[PDB]
């Protein structure tokens, strides 16, 4: 039985939150699970291989020389921008729009956290999924995700979204 706190859960909860902790918060550029450079709150600053790329990205993104470190302000600067990306990358999109709108508001914060990391069109290629998720056959869109090379290849990080999708809770954030 839900207490007066664990009620008040939910609304602790939303998409910076949920992000924040799948994808951690690092002030110094890192790789990430897939080799990549990261910084920050998943930011994602090349596929290049080479740090010196990496820290050219970043002082572009945060328009200081930054020598591949920054502070936790810029950090969460640079994440609301690329949420909002995210949220505009769906919007825009044919494919994926109808599919998040028929989602319920926590659902919808799964999806955002889908294309934060996995970018629109790797999303959008996932047919099935799509269906699913707007035909509310939640356990298939669960099972079918977890096949994904993005789940399989890096599970701690896309974990939570999964139970996110199959239950529409936040169950998976709580007790870290």
């Amino acid at each position: 039985i839900p207490t007066t706190e664990n009620l008040y859960f939910q609304g602790s909860m939303n998409i910076f939150e949920m992000l924040r902790i799948d994808e951690g918060l690092r002030l110094k550029i890192y790789k990430d699970c897939e080799g990549y450079y990261t910084i920050g709150i998943g930011h994602l600053l090349t596929k290049s291989p080479d740090l010196n790329a990496a820290k050219s990205e970043l002082d572009k993104a945060i328009g200081r020389n930054c020598n591949g470190v920054i502070t936790k302000d810029e950090a969460e600067k640079l994440f609301n921008q690329d949420v909002d990306a995210a949220v505009r990358g769906i919007l825009r999109n044919a494919k994926l729009k109808p599919v998040y709108d028929s989602l319920d508001a926590v659902r919808r914060c799964a999806a955002i956290n889908h294309v934060f990391q996995m970018g629109v069109t790797g999303v959008a290629g996932f047919t099935n999924v799509l269906r699913m998720l707007q035909q509310k056959r939640w356990d298939e869109a669960a099972v079918n995700l977890a096949k994904s090379r993005w789940y399989n290849q890096c599970p701690d990080r896309a974990k939570r979204v999964i139970t996110t999708f199959r239950t529409g809770t936040w169950d998976a954030y709580k007790n870290l």
